[PDB]
């Protein structure tokens, strides 16, 4: 397991979960747990408001990749063109795709629609990023990765929309583990957005991974989109 697959299978798990959590369930083990596809079925139901087909729950592998082509057809549904992601595989374990699409749905489903001032999807995202971290000279928001490493632009962003939360000018750029950990808890507490990313696997990484840090920044941006 390389850095990128660790970070996408941890933030991936936990972003699943926020939304499972709404129906009463969770997922453990991403390489596990969307194996029978009841679990997928089940977050695509939440994540869009919409009712699936009932689900098979006889639990032979016939029930299993009928199940995850319910869930394949409904993205397919939502104008996504799936390349590379096939029941079978996800049924019998592909670790690799499973991982992959999973990021088709979030992508989908929490990113895609976003619009700022013109600009859609993850450019639109990028950009309500830049504008709303704009007043903070300490920040440049010019990617999903290097640019959220030292934890200012979390707290940054919230502190935008929320002040009271962020004793901001107190955050030093050369301490991002505390940076890091504060937003992550603020927003935990008082925004209800669960961690998703963990500070040891941002500092640590030269380049953290984009679709983990897109993953969670989405949830800001759904939080706050109303201001």
């Amino acid at each position: 397991e390389f850095a990128w697959e660790k970070q996408q299978r941890k933030t991936f798990t936990a972003w699943c979960n926020s939304h499972l959590r709404k129906a009463g369930t969770q997922i453990e083990n991403i390489d596990e747990d969307f194996r029978d596809g009841l679990k997928l079925m089940l977050l695509l139901e939440v994540i869009s408001g919409e009712r699936l087909p009932k689900p098979e729950r006889g639990k032979m592998r016939v029930h299993k990749i009928n199940n995850v082509n319910k869930a394949l057809d409904f993205i397919a549904s939502k104008g996504v063109k799936l390349v590379s992601i096939g029941a079978e595989e996800i049924v019998d374990g592909n670790a690799k795709m499973t991982l992959g699409m999973i990021w088709t749905i979030i992508l989908r489903f929490a990113i895609q629609d976003i619009d700022v001032e013109e600009t859609s999807a993850k450019e639109g995202l990028l950009l309500w990023c830049q504008r709303k971290t704009a007043p903070y000279k300490n920040v440049n928001v010019q990617n999903f990765h290097i640019s959220w490493k030292d934890g200012l632009a979390f707290n940054a962003l919230i502190h935008r929309h929320r002040p009271e939360l962020i004793e901001y000018d107190k955050l030093r750029k050369d301490d991002p583990v505390t940076n890091l950990n504060n937003a992550f808890e603020v927003a935990e507490k008082y925004l209800d957005i669960p961690k998703m990313l963990d500070a040891e696997d941002i500092v640590n990484t030269a380049r953290p991974d984009e679709k983990a840090i897109m993953t969670y920044v989405s949830s800001f941006y759904h939080a706050f989109s109303g201001a």
